[PDB]
């Protein structure tokens, strides 16, 4: 009868049933607990069809969600909109592989956004350059940090990194919408927005503390970039050494982290000049009356 | 207005990328390649791609393969990996896990090289998902059932299907993309590529304890291979309460102590006979091909 077993086993798809789908789904779930209306906002220029722009707002959503789950395990991350983070509950072992088993679900969506074997090619092709985009941006983001303090980057260093891991998913989201569209392209304005978005999030970490857990991750941070430039510039050793020596300490401990910000604050005035830096990005869009990025 | 011109000038290009900085991510996967091109050439004796495209179903084929092991060894918390110390424990899981997921991709971007054919194309990404969806169902099951355990024992049967995903995707895949690539060839060889991921999973299960009786590594995890779970499934049925319960505790000490290792090991060797259990299940398996004369399986 073993036989028999094995036979039929092997001459059918793999067996995966809807209580399975639901133990893999767990560490998903969890952060689901917690960018939709840039979709539908933009959407009043492409006009993609209902079903077909739900579908696109489903693959946003999905790897959008999937990105987090990673990024809290490659930065040692306990806290996430509020929560604790999924690996911290469900380990990093079943989260990683859920968030991975995400990206390909998202991945299956794109093909359903069309059958037009031409179009459908070029929906894959986007799909595909802006998850090797991601990801090299977000490596290099890694890297940095981890190599600490071998290299230390500059503000141009800085913002091509960001404009692969952060303008990443806004280009995915719009190419995806303009090759739809049933009807001047927007990804220089797309770009810019996640440039001013992530510039906003390393420095709101910072102001709202001033958990500050980006010096905890010891992350090049865009002030803290700036900082490491401002003091070997202006030749001031001891403070260069005393911010990498607080990054590298990994702490958790306040009044360290403190110590951090009251040198960006009155050292370097990174705090001041990252806040003058994201004016200046908003401007470039606040002044675009020739209309030149915005539509 | 510099900074703005810098700013303009960025966003309206595509986000630079060098070489150096490509060679800084790849440390994780140039270290386990330090470390398969043989079924591929053999199935191809069927299959007849020209040579050229074979080598790039070989490069996909290599880099998924690759990526996997970078992955799985810190699911597994794996301190080594053909003999040598595991990439998330020299660079880091950060690096690792970012690029073996960047490496998922570059695989897939391969895919184009392969055809020129837009609905031929189409096909050869529905395999590659497919393929990469099975292969992530199987390894989260594997995964649930040793993090949660004793939430789940998984019998026979479940333990199969899940190999069927986890080791049976690539395969499939490989076979998969070759089949849809073919120029050539009679019945499709995934039913026979099944029974390989599966003899191949269940061998690799063994031979982790009976090489001890390596270190065992999989009793150190708290896998739950083959061997393991007919011990589990035995002994409930057996009323081998006490045993039952050893076992699982043993699993989940996470142990790197020899003795207890081999302490288990002996249970499964003379207490619930699941090392000979085990050994003529493969043979049975590999007798399924071995006396294929009518050749139901093999092509
Ligand atoms: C599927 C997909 C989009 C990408 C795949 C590769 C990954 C994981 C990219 C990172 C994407 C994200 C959310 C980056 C922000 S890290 P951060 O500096 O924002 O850390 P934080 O958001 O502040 O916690
Ligand atoms: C891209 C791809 C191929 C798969 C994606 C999903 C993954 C990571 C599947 C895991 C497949 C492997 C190599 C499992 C080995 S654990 P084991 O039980 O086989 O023991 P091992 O460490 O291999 O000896
Ligand atoms: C990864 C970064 C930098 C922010 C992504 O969007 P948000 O994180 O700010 O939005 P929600 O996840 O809270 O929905
Ligand atoms: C169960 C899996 C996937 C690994 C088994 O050994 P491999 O066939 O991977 O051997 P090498 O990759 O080290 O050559
Ligand atoms: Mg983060
Ligand atoms: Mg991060
Ligand atoms: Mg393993
Ligand atoms: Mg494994």
């Amino acid at each position: 009868k073993m036989e028999a077993k094995i036979d039929e086993l092997i001459n059918n798809d793999p067996v995966w049933s809807s209580q399975n789908e639901s133990l893999i789904s767990k560490p998903y779930n969890h952060i689901l607990l917690k960018r939709l209306n840039l979709i539908v906002q933009i959407n009043r220029v492409m006009n993609l069809p209902k079903d077909q722009l739900a579908i696109v707002s489903q693959i946003v959503e999905l790897l959008h969600n999937s990105s987090l789950l990673i990024d809290d395990i490659e930065d040692n991350a306990p806290l996430r909109r509020g929560q604790t983070t999924s690996h911290l509950i469900f380990g990093v072992p079943s989260t990683i592989n859920t968030a991975n088993y995400m990206y390909f679900r998202a991945m299956q969506l794109v093909s359903q956004l069309t059958t037009k074997e031409p179009l459908y090619h070029n929906l894959i092709t986007i799909f595909n350059e802006e998850l090797i985009n991601l990801h090299r941006g977000q490596g290099l983001d890694i890297y940095w940090r981890d190599f600490l303090p071998e290299i230390i980057p500059t503000q141009e260093m800085y913002l091509n990194m960001v404009m692969n891991k952060t303008g990443g998913l806004f280009r995915l989201t719009l190419r995806l919408m303009e090759a739809l569209s049933p009807s001047h392209s927007l990804v220089p304005f797309i770009n810019l927005l996640g440039i001013i978005y992530q510039i906003r999030d390393d420095y709101l970490n910072l102001k709202d503390f001033q958990f500050a857990e980006d010096i905890t991750e010891g992350k090049l941070s865009f002030p803290i970039v700036h900082a490491l430039n401002f003091t070997k510039t202006k030749g001031q050793t001891e403070q260069h050494n005393e911010i990498l020596r607080i990054l590298l300490l990994r702490t958790s401990d306040k009044d360290i982290k403190l110590k951090l910000i009251q040198i960006l604050e009155f050292d370097t005035n990174s705090l001041a000049y990252t806040k003058n830096f994201i004016n200046q990005l908003v401007n470039m869009i606040k002044n675009d009356n020739e209309n030149k990025y915005l539509p």
